[PDB]
């Protein structure tokens, strides 16, 4: 039934764009929105990688390795999957293991990949891969795990056990003020209602 | 450490504002951000999502979703029941009206998380993720009504919890459709728990 009409760009900048977007509601009248895109997709099947690092080590319980980044947009620090955009080029498994090297340190194994699944459908267009990724913490490469962070990049390294991956991050909201991404909620809930 | 320092208004629509914030690296060198954020925000948060477990007797538990066309991804999305707060409105009351308007679905909450944002690299959006029952057994569930508002149009799609990820794919496969990032986190951590 629905389709898009038109997309009117209103504002661009070098990263974001704003467009005003009419389209063909099931009743047959047309409506408008307010979209937001990224400059920066080109022949990428998503934007952006989100990795989901799960540490892996003899004798230790499995974690789950988040990032704690100042996020200009939300004016604080949040902790999150590593996670980037697709260089032109890049593959989504490239760019994520990429990305977890460059972040955390750790060199991973490509476990799975999602298809191209949407940020903030209502808003935005803007997609990612969600890729999960292990890492062999036995491993002598992943030992002394040094980051490789771009330019303007200044991220922190938290490991969390899997098996108590929620209530760990109830635990660092409770001691200082920093937000954990929808994403990482989403995983540690379903850790929980499992 | 990092802190912002101002932030210009680039572009104000309706909806959806598009700034241009000023911050303090770590280093002390100041930088740039092209940052979005929603103009209707007063609220714990944005915006809530719904996880709601139907919970039928001798029936599998179902995830219940909603597949709607969405004017920024210029497509269909299966996401999270979900919508903004309302001014003066608690998180847990939007999550149960926003299932019942979408779903028709009436629910109870089980539990309700913190403001967790949803893509912090562009935007200042958040929401709290509302876990919620509903008692498919229930008189009051059995020809559930959706009402919706205007200029929303909406599927549901319940999935069994246990194969939620295997059957989101097949829908992928089959639907031309995209899997809202948190709904794909969650069906993704079910599979990965112990
Ligand atoms: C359906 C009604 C309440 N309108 C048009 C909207 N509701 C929520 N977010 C929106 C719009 C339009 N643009 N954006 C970003
Ligand atoms: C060179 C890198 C670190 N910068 C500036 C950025 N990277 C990704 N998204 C961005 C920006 C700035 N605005 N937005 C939306
Ligand atoms: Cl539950
Ligand atoms: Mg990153
Ligand atoms: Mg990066
Ligand atoms: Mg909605
Ligand atoms: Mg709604």
């Amino acid at each position: 039934k629905q389709y898009i009409i038109s997309e009117e760009l209103i504002s661009e900048g070098k990263w974001v764009k704003l467009e005003k977007t009419t389209y063909m509601d099931p009743t047959g009248k047309t409506r408008t929105w307010e979209s937001v895109k990224r400059t920066t997709r080109k022949e990428q099947t998503a934007d952006g990688v989100a990795v989901i690092p799960v540490l892996q080590r003899t004798l230790h319980y499995e974690c789950i390795v988040l990032v704690k980044q100042f996020r200009p947009p939300m004016g604080g620090y949040c902790i999150e999957f590593p996670a980037g955009l697709i260089d032109d080029g890049e593959t989504p498994e490239a760019a994520a293991l990429r990305e977890l090297e460059e972040e955390t340190g750790y060199k991973g194994d490509i476990a799975e990949c999602s298809p191209a699944v949407c940020m903030d459908p209502g808003l935005s267009n803007c997609t990612i891969h969600i890729v999960t990724v292990t890492i062999n913490g036995d491993d002598a490469e992943n030992a002394r795990p040094k980051p490789k962070p771009g330019d303007g990049e200044f991220v922190e390294v938290i490991s969390l056990p899997k098996n108590d991956l929620l209530q760990r991050l109830d635990a660092l909201v409770a001691e200082e003020h920093l937000t954990v991404d929808a994403r990482v909620y989403s995983y540690a809930l379903a850790l929980k209602h499992a």
